[PDB]
């Protein structure tokens, strides 16, 4: 079973709009994360979810490239493009610096 568990797939098809999803450089974490989804759009139909850890796309590891790396690979899917989030663990937990003041 080349493809495991943990990760779902997801497929979107550029339609009007372009995908409906965008990317942001997550924490020490590796992937991009998702956000500002737009409605009925190829990336809401598709099954996406805000906040959603992207690991691999196509088949691929981006989850070792930059904001610039990831996003590229998906302008290379052309028309369609398959992402891979995790689920089971996709929260970030955020470190803690900076006690109170003024």
């Amino acid at each position: 079973g080349s493809s495991g568990s943990s990760g779902r797939v997801v497929v979107i098809k550029k339609g009007s709009n372009g995908y409906g999803f965008y990317l942001r450089a997550g924490p020490e974490q590796k992937g991009q994360i998702i956000k500002d989804i737009e409605p009925g759009s190829p990336a809401e139909a598709a099954g996406l979810k805000n906040n959603d850890l992207v690991v691999a796309v196509n088949g691929k590891s981006v989850e070792a490239l930059d904001h610039d790396g990831v996003v590229e690979m998906i302008r290379k899917g052309g028309d369609q493009t398959t992402l891979l989030v995790l689920d089971k663990e996709a929260e970030s937990i955020y470190s803690l610096s900076g006690p109170s003041s003024g």
